[PDB]
């Protein structure tokens, strides 16, 4: 038994930026009222990850990063009426506590309760969890993956089927779930539509494999790595663009292709200069342009507002507009019910001990998902 | 008997930014194949026409401006089959060419054929027909209202009740349509909602009449002119803020009145500062913000990405949304059978002859709109 003691653990964490991840003993504590505590399964290497590695994304050190995963449940906290000892589940890294503003609107998805916008890198109780070397570790988005044990708030996990095969369904954690909602939720994708896809890794292929859902008629993929472009056909795409070998500006490229604009835009990079000639390529009058990359922190943009005036909607999302815990367990069973392809995205199967590897091999442009297993 | 003949008659005429209108005789050519000669009755003063003074909204000088106005059909040229001599008509500054793939689109309304997005200041067979001190003149917008007569395309021209009263419904070719449609048709105001209306001259007051006829519970004003505060409670506002009163930035004051941002917001404006403040002030999650005011030439707005990642909508558009053939006439029915009103818009009447008066209204801060009558 394990319940209500401290367990001590493999961990990665990260004592400072820009160095790799520390393998080491942690200790994690038992759960506290309304928490659970899960034996990591299975964990994605999401590029949000690695922005935490380099700076670019902002959260507390040291810490215990990892937000995509599933795994099965050790012990709960009095008070947890929705999973139990023995569950799979997949940790959200945007909660769904049911009572705010946003989780009781309609088309909201990003719940006050979470730990993105002003990160303070612990539980709902403002404690962690985690020790390390006599030192507390923060936590991550409230989920803290890159552990071989993890506890998280009620409103931070969701119950999913039994018999689901956990080294692929994580990805519903993160990376599926992001870019095929931003296709057919947040931009609404239609029937015989032409869309633009910037950035052909893990998102951008999950973008892509909704705008096929959706039956858009032309998906133009768009990267500057051309060993993207075989993957992002086999998954839909109908053409692939490398803004390297043209002597335009890809937007105007694009406009061209698209006699006059595309319906749809995605921009699934992370980069500010990429935002603006996304939503520049889309058409003036009606186009729609979905900001899926998180940028760089504390950077602005510079754009031309009459690109909005002419009738242009811009709109972004985290996790592809789905309410989290109402939509994994329902993800996760349309996934059981082949409705959607996972195999597709995952290059790398390592140990969690090969994390470092896993990371290089995401920042040398080989991988698309490589999923650690514990 | 003026038809196939040049008519002379009296037209404002813009020589030169920063310099008062010139009232002078110019020469009228009458209208070639697929155009129509309008004798005009009744003008408005649209804050896009003096920013066209000013220099911020470019078009080719020297100019004919005007844009908002009701005038009654004098010829039309061979081959034209949607108005005749004698009917009542609307000039159309975005047109309806009805072939484009924008005019084809169930939701576009920036027809392809607009002399908006880089101003030629002619006909659509590329010549003009005002000549003045011998000189050639531009049109503006393919409308040219400042006039006694004009020649517009057929595709800038709508046919109108017979009966309708011209004085009043001059506003429909331009800022009521905008304001309103911007509310009902582009940002889909919902019953219950709160909305932020940055800008309380007539444009800013349709979208408080579009606001309160989709049914929002409040509807914050906004303006650095208190003198704007009775008229828009008058149309629907719920109260007004002045930005000078505060001392931290609109945003942060609006968020907390809306307890913690509002459903939409709209800036009515023309300003890069309040487009950033409007969009900022809408809910991070679900909020949606709409551009109206014409932003200033060339210049680019810095903004955070990071206010569109969180599910923030920024859009803009041109004349409400409203498809303007189709649109205008079903306005003045609409007009006709007491759906809206417009004389809480028109605060000033002048002749024609005193052009530079109602400019002089309009930026001292006292007129909303004033209607110039032939
Ligand atoms: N909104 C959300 O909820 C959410 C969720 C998941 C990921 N993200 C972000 O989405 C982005 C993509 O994540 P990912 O798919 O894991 O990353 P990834 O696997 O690194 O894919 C990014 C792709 O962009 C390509 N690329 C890089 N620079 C350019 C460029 N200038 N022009 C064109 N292509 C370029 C690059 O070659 C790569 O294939 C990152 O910014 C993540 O942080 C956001
Ligand atoms: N999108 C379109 O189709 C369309 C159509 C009509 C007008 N326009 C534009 O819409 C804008 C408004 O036109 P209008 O209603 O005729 O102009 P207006 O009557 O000048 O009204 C603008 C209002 O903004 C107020 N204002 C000025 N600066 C600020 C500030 N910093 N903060 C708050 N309030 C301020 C000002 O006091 C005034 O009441 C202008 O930019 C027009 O060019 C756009
Ligand atoms: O990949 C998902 C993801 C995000 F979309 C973010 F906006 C963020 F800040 C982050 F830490 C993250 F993991
Ligand atoms: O007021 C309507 C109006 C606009 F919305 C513009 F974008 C524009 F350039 C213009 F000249 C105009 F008159
Ligand atoms: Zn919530
Ligand atoms: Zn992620
Ligand atoms: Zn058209
Ligand atoms: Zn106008």
């Amino acid at each position: 038994s394990t319940a209500g003691k401290v367990i001590k653990c493999k961990a990665a964490v990260l004592w400072e930026e820009k160095k790799p991840f520390s393998i080491e003993e942690v200790e994690v504590a038992p759960p506290k009222a309304h928490e659970v505590r899960i034996k990591m399964v299975a964990t994605g290497i999401c590029r949000s990850d690695d922005q935490v590695v380099s700076g670019t994304l902002v959260t507390p050190l040291p810490v215990i990063a990892g937000h995509e995963a599933a795994g099965i449940v050790e012990s709960i906290g009095e008070g947890v009426t929705t999973v139990r000892p023995g569950d799979k589940v997949i940790p959200l890294f945007t909660p769904q506590c049911g009572k705010c503003r946003v989780c009781k609107h309609p088309e909201g998805n990003f719940c006050l309760k979470n730990d993105l916008s002003m990160p303070r890198g612990t539980m709902q109780d403002g404690t962690s969890r985690f020790t390390c070397r006599g030192k507390p570790i923060h936590h991550f988005l409230g989920t803290s993956t890159f552990s071989q044990y993890t506890v998280v708030d009620e409103i931070s996990v969701a119950k999913i089927d039994a018999a689901s095969p956990l080294e692929k369904v994580c990805l519903i954690g993160c990376g599926f779930s992001t870019g095929y909602g931003s296709a057919v939720k947040v931009a609404k994708v239609t029937q015989g539509s032409t869309c633009a896809v910037f950035g052909l890794g893990g998102v951008g292929l999950s973008v892509i494999m909704g705008c096929k859902a959706a039956g858009a008629a032309r998906i133009i993929g768009v990267d500057i790595n051309k060993d993207k472009f075989a993957k992002a056909k086999e998954v839909g795409a109908t053409e692939c663009v490398n803004p390297q070998d043209y002597k335009k500006p890809i937007q105007e490229v694009l406009t061209e292709m698209s006699n006059g604009g595309v319906d749809f835009s995605f921009e699934v990079i992370g980069r500010l200069d990429t935002m603006v000639t996304a939503l520049s390529c889309c058409q003036e009058a009606y186009g729609v342009s979905v900001i899926v990359g998180v940028p760089p922190d504390s950077q602005n943009l510079s754009m031309n507002p009459m690109l909005l005036l002419s009738g242009r909607t811009w709109k972004g999302a985290i996790f592809g507009g789905f309410k989290s815990k109402d939509s994994v367990p329902k993800l996760v069973a349309d996934f059981m019910a082949k409705k959607f392809a996972l195999d597709p995205l995952i290059t790398h199967v390592l140990p969690f001990e090969k994390i470092n590897e896993g990371f290089d091999l995401l920042r040398s442009g080989e991988s698309i998902r490589t999923i650690l297993t514990f």
